[PDB]
């Protein structure tokens, strides 16, 4: 039995709905769909918009109105979800949704963008720190873990079109890249690279400067699993032709 999980930074749920979201979701039929950047008060969402037949849904909004926010659709519900690491400043931005399924925890994470300022870059790296602490704690206790979402960093030079010009832009700073190295070193596997070693494989393109048509993109969205669980991973891929956001969806298929 295959379980298909999709992750997508939709850049606003209302926006992606105007651009074919429901038709796409109906045709793709994942078992679990993880979404980032909802940008909406869930309580203000009409049912025609939020509810999708055959799926349970769970929404984790930011304190700040219209900002960030994540959500999860699933055919089979988790036993519960956790919405933070236990650290106030990281738990109030609508960035963390951790669902407990039988066989794994599924981390649906919208990691912070560090471009804004040195303070937001500091926040990003310390968020990374708190995340690693959290997943390590769970992984240490014998849990298998799947982590998906927008990491807001391209790992290696192959993971973006313009590595040299972005050497001092947040998203490709040596400090950020080094954290992904560290995360991997700690026993988590970048599942896409298990199957695809090719260049030009990205998940985000600026809406500006015709980036998507020029494939001037960055691989910012990942599926990671812990080392012990990797044997269950059968596919990890990029749904590059799916429109509606500045990111495209990514997919994981696992056999349990
Ligand atoms: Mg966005």
């Amino acid at each position: 039995t295959v379980l298909k999980i999709i992750s997508w930074n939709v850049n606003g749920l209302r926006a992606v709905h105007r651009k074919g979201f429901l038709k796409w979701f109906m045709e793709e039929k994942p078992d679990i769909l993880c979404l980032q950047e909802i940008k909406a008060a869930p309580e203000q969402l009409p049912r025609k918009l939020r509810h999708v037949e055959g799926y349970r849904s769970f929404f984790t909004p930011a304190e700040r109105k219209g900002y960030s926010g994540v959500a999860m659709y699933t055919k089979v519900p988790p036993s519960s979800l956790r919405e933070g690491f236990g650290v106030e400043r990281f738990d109030t931005e609508g960035r963390i949704q951790i669902a407990d399924f039988d066989d794994f925890l599924l981390y649906n994470i919208y990691f912070p963008n560090g471009k804004m300022s040195e303070e937001r870059l500091k926040y990003k790296l310390e968020f990374y720190d708190a995340f690693l602490e959290d997943v390590n704690r769970e992984r240490d206790s014998g849990r298998n873990v799947i982590i998906c979402g927008d990491f807001n960093t391209a790992h290696r030079e192959i993971d973006l079109a313009r590595p040299k010009e972005n050497s001092n832009v947040s998203g490709f700073l040596p400090v950020e890249r080094a954290w992904i190295d560290k995360f991997i070193e700690n026993g988590y596997v970048d599942t896409f690279r298990m199957f695809n070693s090719d260049p030009g494989q990205y998940t985000w393109w600026s809406y500006r400067t015709r980036a998507r048509e020029r494939n001037v993109g960055w691989r910012l969205d990942y599926f990671f699993v812990n080392e012990e669980f990797k044997g269950k991973v059968k596919r990890s891929w990029i749904l590059s032709d799916v429109m509606g956001s500045d990111h495209c969806p990514i997919g994981l298929e696992i056999e349990l």
